[PDB]
């Protein structure tokens, strides 16, 4: 029923570089609800496990708003209602690693697919 492009994904960037995360959701007149976007983050390297860092919902593009990973997870879309979720990463670092799940909700169709975030060793930056 539902339709997404490059589900399971891993992503390597150098440490303070952005790291681009794509999500291509499809669209058909069915899906009537609103579009909406969440992305959760599993950092290997931190106790942390599986958390909310990035969403878009309700037009509202929340990233920088959403204290984990505000002001990097920012959408490379400017026109999200045209099938496009992504969302890269702003002054990429050590600790941003780890899985990344990207889920577009729209109503009758929710989009999920993994992305892992890994930083590769470079200077500071972050």
């Amino acid at each position: 029923g539902s339709s997404i492009t490059t589900p399971e994904e891993m992503i390597e960037k150098a440490k303070g570089e952005t790291a681009y995360l794509p999500c291509k959701f499809t669209l058909s007149p069915e899906d009537q609800g609103p579009l909406d976007i969440e992305w959760l983050i599993s950092p290997a390297d931190n106790q942390k496990v599986d958390q909310v860092i990035i969403l878009y919902s309700g037009d509202k593009i929340y990233d920088d708003y959403y204290p984990d990973l505000k002001g990097r997870v920012h959408f490379t879309s400017n026109d999200l209602k045209s099938g496009d979720a992504s969302i890269n990463v702003t002054n990429l670092q050590l600790s941003d690693i780890g899985t990344y799940q990207c889920k577009v909700k729209k109503a009758p169709g929710v989009a999920n697919k993994k992305i892992h975030l890994v930083v590769l060793v470079k200077p500071s930056g972050a």
